[PDB]
């Protein structure tokens, strides 16, 4: 059939930071005790795991600003 | 059939920072333990695993900003 | 059929960082233990695995700003 | 003077024990924190001093008898 | 003056012990953070000090039993 | 004058121990972080001191009993 289809989405957007000094940040943790038991471990098909972990991060971004877009278009 | 689809996303979007004096940044961990039991580990199609981590991480980017964009067009 | 697609998408869009000094980071992480026990290990079809980790990561990009992007376009 | 001082303490006294199978004994300390500020310490003629300590012990003796005795005899 | 002082403690005791196997031991501390901040330390006499401690003992005698006497005899 | 001082403790006693199998004994510390500060150490006339301490230890001996005597005649 006659389908007609335009797709024109506009983005004049901004995401903006203005910071000044950025800066005496401590981060000390005091460790710690992780246990975990499992039999079968049987994973498939997009799976993301974390077992048994004790992590530290420290981040700190001058900025940090995120912009996350997504499009789909489906014709049947 | 007379199908017609034009695609034009437009973006002339910003994504943008600014910072001062960024630094004097302390990250001092106390150690840990972990521990994990297993048997079986089976894995199959698209799978992301940890296992048993004590990991620390300073991340200090002066911008760290991210624009992360995904077009798709299915026609049938 | 008289079928047509135009893909035409347009990106001007700009990801920035300013920074002052960057600069006075520690990172001085205390050791620690990490045990993992398994028998069987199966791993088939796109697998990311870590077993059994102590990783330290010190990351400071004077920008460390991102632009990810992804087109897809399937006709049938 | 005619001062006449007999000191015979007897002692024939036992500190036994007889225990079985002595074990299965765990301990698993989940860390910590401790901060301790002073300006001025000043410590003179028999002090005994823990200053700020994260300090873990397992102790155990097969037996851990104990028999403590004095014995004093002062003239002037 | 015709002061006499006899002195002849007698010990015939004893500190005992049996035990059976001993073992099946696990001692398994999780890190920790300890600081401490002084200006000065000032010392004299007989002064024992621990400052700023981050200790493990297993300690597993298979006896362990003590026995501790102190004898004085004093004339002035 | 006509003193007279007659000193014979006299010790037939015994520490003892019997233990049988001795060991499958573990230690496993996790790490940790200690920091000490200070400007002036001003240690005089039998001081015994631990400043800044990660110790560890494993004493696992087959009798490890102590038999502690002190004597002291003294006559001024």
């Amino acid at each position: 059939g006659s389908v007609q289809i335009v797709y024109k989405p506009v983005d004049l957007s901004k995401v903006t930071s203005k910071c000044g000094s950025l800066g005496n940040i401590h981060h000390k943790p005091g460790g710690g005790q992780v246990e975990v038991k499992s039999e079968k471990l049987d994973f498939k098909d997009r799976v993301q795991s974390k077992i048994g972990s004790l992590d530290n991060i420290t981040h700190v971004p001058g900025g940090g600003n995120k912009k996350i877009e997504t499009h789909k278009l489906t014709f049947r």
